[PDB]
DNA sequence: CCGACCGACGTCGGTCG
DNA sequence: CCGACCGACGTCGGTCG
């Protein structure tokens, strides 16, 4: 249901991954290892590093973006998702 | 927007999304690697595999269920996602 | 079509300054 | 808090029967 996308660097997000996961354990449901968008030859990816972080409500995400500090050069977006099947 | 989670093994997911780059890219938009949501210990996971598939529009993604076969074992969701932010 | 398997390599958790 | 870096290992693309 609630979401958001984190993005960076591999290794910036697989590091930002570890703290939120220490320290700020509490402000999200679960978390994701880090991926990408695959490309079209071999072992290409397109884009930046990505993780899905869930929440358990929106107010919980709002707590989120207001303790939780993002590093410089990282992006974040946040998602609703309604399940079709 | 619109887009599928497709289940498996890691293997399993891995070797599917060979074949599904391979034979039905015109069924999809985009795929991920490989994921899995972590858990609390070292490098513990929980649940299965994933990965992400999103699809131009929701037709398409009919298309891709009608006509790309799923191995036995691996589970499909499909989502519709709006941004909030 | 399927997925165990190959060797390769990049992401892994964790450290530290 | 941040992320280059460590050595480790599991996912990588691809093969094949
Ligand atoms: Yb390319
Ligand atoms: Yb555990
Ligand atoms: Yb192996
Ligand atoms: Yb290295």
């Amino acid at each position: 249901s609630c979401f958001a996308l984190i993005s960076g660097t591999a290794n910036q997000v697989k590091c930002y991954r570890f703290r939120v996961k220490k320290n700020h354990r509490h402000r999200y449901e679960n978390c994701t290892t880090t991926w990408f968008t695959v490309a079209d030859n071999g072992a290409e990816r397109q884009g930046q590093a990505q993780i899905l972080i869930t929440f358990g409500s929106p107010s919980q995400r709002q707590d989120f973006l207001k303790h939780v500090p993002l590093p410089p050069g990282m992006n974040i977006s946040g998602f609703t998702a309604s399940l079709d099947f």
